[PDB]
């Protein structure tokens, strides 16, 4: 049974936020999510602005095209779910009204769906008046619309709603499957979590949140490894690499954080470049780097010459092949589910980890494909500044005045694998 | 901080069961932790038989010994915590007032503890008198006791609470960090989760239930390796690994089950085993049998060969030492925390695993120490049918009538690092 995630709520509630949050994130641990914005169809195609009068609930040719919309969206989910071969959709409109949710309810029964509803409701000041300033600002709707007007006529079209506004009912609602989000995250409802994807929307919603905060994402520094053009393996770090540690310890203080958690894995790399912080760190294997089993410890060149064949096909898709008795990084992708669902959950936090493993955190937090996952630059004694922020997250690449080798190793544009050894190592980074 | 979980709730709400169960579950993945039951306290300073009397808000000698019995409970949470070294304490009280919330909170606050609340609501009456005659049954306080009086008394102690009873407010209660659990578990509410243990401790409260069901669990038929006396690997059903495939689909038949679930590893042998029943099934490769590194493949007699320090020391301490490049039992047991949470999640359910794995999953139902679990008899061709009750689960063992290897080495009394091999292997039964 594919489900059908209904979003409910008034319109600057944080729906849509959510919605992008969940979509991307069930796409990142592997189940085909597609989100629709029943907004984005109703701009797409009366393609002219519209004033408040548009969403009262008395107006002709505004009842009509809005629930033309919802249609238009709703056939989109059928296709999605019961034609292409999708999981989960998410289907973001205000559906504030019983009926509504009663008629999408009705569409997910006969179609074979399973829904579940997720209400915003969202109350603190510096929430409602804080989304609209975003609505304010990026919104399609308010594009070259004076402040004071564009803001007022949100305000009556927030009205239009509030009016008939019913929200899920502990009673009335029993028999529904949902969860109700006060205070973009402070307290919940949760209400028959029919299944096991539901358990696991459900705990991934109820551990995000919008308070400001920054996480950190760097490597250990240079090792012994590293110089050798090695992969894998336990190696301690290198000269260059504890003057790293000293840097990164100078940086953090600079920063002046407001309590910052570490977390290290538990490859002495991480460990050595965590004890240069004044901060205590935790450490854990989860975090530790992607395993290449047999070509452990090994140089591109001996992977080559000892496993020529598995080097093209790791070469044609290096998201889904893996090494014998070692990890792709889809492997790697489900092995940090936990480690995404902490970062979701933490405030400030410093990760030391890898290059494969901070490859597949820094996908997610900027929402990069599977496909281009592997291949994300995440050099060494550089440190990543990820601000989360409304539907994006804004990055910053700070190099802590530290030289490295470059253990980066693009694509060959020969992929093939009756390749020579020349072309397959052409792309292989200087060493030793 | 370690953290302080305090039980709310009127008599007969499931508190204690909510505690042992959350007790044991934290405990088995391994955070120390520690219940508290003020009416044991209770019970073991009175000694004789108290009526519904002692327990009334003005009874002046029973309202004093109920407070030393609070306070008694509460300085032992203080030496867990503080002392010996626990990490989380389950005191186990109504804590039915505000007022009294307030001042074991404080006592939180002065140790040091981060305090989250776990209140159990019950309004319906089947389902209260269903569970006094639990309380009726099992209770120290009603043995011997008229089942007419014992009930009517129960009655006039529950309302000894119900009339000064104070919900957890959404409002009043906004800064407090807690989880109402309502329905037995079919709606919450959860508000201000401070951390990560208590993220983890609502993500299981809100998933176990207690709908009555039955666990099956069996290790895949006898295989070409388990005929060989060699442990790990990926061999296919040996003649009468089939033959049992053949009797498990007969068993599970005459069983006459409602909606059985079956769940296989990735492994041939569960999968082999599991196309022999009636009904389809879903493969994990979670629930993969322990990986033994280096000693994979291996018989015993390779193993004290080849690496003597290893099977002496995974011999001494045989959940935590691990073989080279392979796991511990206290590594499977991370690995199996979401095959625990989906058991508990799951109503009737069939599960084809191996040896190491089927230990693990018995261990935790069963409460079997660390210790003793890398030990726990799982026989081939042997299902074992756990049926979850009140503070415990019953365990049935049934054969399914094929004879099989032994695949069970005894720990041998030797565990001596430079011991004689012949000692090392005594307890290695036949093969081959
Ligand atoms: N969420 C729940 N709601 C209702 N009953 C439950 C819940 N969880 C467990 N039970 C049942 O409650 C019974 C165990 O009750 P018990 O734990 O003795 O209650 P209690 O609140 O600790 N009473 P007391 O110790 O007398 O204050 C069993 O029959 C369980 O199946
Ligand atoms: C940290 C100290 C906790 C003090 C616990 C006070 C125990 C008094 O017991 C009280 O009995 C009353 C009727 O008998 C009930 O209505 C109250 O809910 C209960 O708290
Ligand atoms: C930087 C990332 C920090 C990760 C914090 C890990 C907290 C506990 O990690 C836990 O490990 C268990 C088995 O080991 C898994 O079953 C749990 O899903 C995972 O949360
Ligand atoms: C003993 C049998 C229990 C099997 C447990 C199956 C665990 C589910 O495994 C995976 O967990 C991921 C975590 O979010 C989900 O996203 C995936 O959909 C699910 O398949
Ligand atoms: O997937 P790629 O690009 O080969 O990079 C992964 C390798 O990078 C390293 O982190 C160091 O170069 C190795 O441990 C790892 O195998
Ligand atoms: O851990 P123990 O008791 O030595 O035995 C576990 C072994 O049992 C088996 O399941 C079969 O003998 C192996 O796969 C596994 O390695
Ligand atoms: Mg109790």
């Amino acid at each position: 049974c594919p489900t059908l995630i209904v979003m409910v709520g008034l319109p600057a509630r944080g729906k849509t936020y959510i919605s992008k949050k969940l979509t991307r994130y069930l796409n990142f641990i592997g189940v085909p999510t597609r989100e629709f914005n029943v907004g984005q169809y109703r701009r797409d195609m009366v393609k002219t602005y519209k004033s408040f009068e548009f969403f009262l609930p008395d107006n002709e040719e505004g009842l009509k095209i809005r629930k033309q919309c919802a249609l238009a969206a709703l056939n989109d989910v059928r296709k999605f779910l019961s034609e292409e071969g999708g999981h989960v959709a998410v289907f973001d409109a205000t559906n504030t009204t019983r009926e509504r949710r009663a008629m999408i309810f009705n569409f997910g029964e006969q179609n074979g769906y399973k829904t579940f509803f997720v209400e915003s409701i969202c109350v603190d000041p510096e929430v409602i008046a804080a989304n609209i300033v975003q609505v304010k600002l990026g919104s399609p709707d308010y594009v070259n619309r004076d402040s004071d007007e564009a803001t007022e006529d949100f305000m009556r079209r927030i009205e239009c709603y509030e009016n008939s506004y019913e929200s899920l009912d502990e009673e009335q609602d029993r028999d529904l499957s949902y969860i109700k989000i006060m205070d973009v995250g402070q307290s919940y409802v949760v209400n028959r979590v029919a299944d096991h994807i539901q358990s696991r929307i459900v705990y991934y919603l109820m551990n995000i949140h919008v308070t400001p905060r920054s996480i950190y994402l760097c490597r250990a520094g240079e090792s012994e490894l590293n110089l050798k053009g090695r992969i894998g393996g336990d190696p301690g770090l290198s000269p260059r690499g504890r003057e790293f540690s000293k840097h990164l310890a100078q940086f953090i203080s600079d920063q002046n954080i407001k309590d910052l958690k570490v977390f290290t894995s538990q490859m002495k790399r991480t460990i050595q470049t965590a004890e240069a912080l004044s901060v205590p760190y935790e450490q854990f294997k989860v975090l530790n780097e992607i395993d290449a089993g047999v070509c452990e410890e090994m140089t591109y060149e001996e992977i080559q010459d000892h496993y020529p064949l598995e080097f093209a096909l790791r070469d044609q898709d290096k998201y889904r092949y893996r090494y014998p008795k070692g990890e792709s990084y889809e492997d790697l992708v489900q092995r940090l589910e936990p480690v995404i669902m902490e970062l979701e959950r933490q405030e400030n936090v410093l990760v030391i980890c890898h290059q494969a493993v901070m490859r597949c955190l820094l996908a997610y937090f900027l929402d990069k494909a599977a496909e281009e996952l592997p291949y994300l630059k995440c050099p060494l004694h550089t440190v990543l500044k990820l601000t989360p922020v409304a539907y994006g997250c804004k990055v910053e690449s700070i190099f802590l005045n530290v030289a490295a080798v470059n253990t980066h190793r693009d694509r060959p544009q020969n992929v093939d694998i009756s390749r020579p050894s020349e072309e397959a190592l052409v792309t292989v980074p200087a060493h030793q």
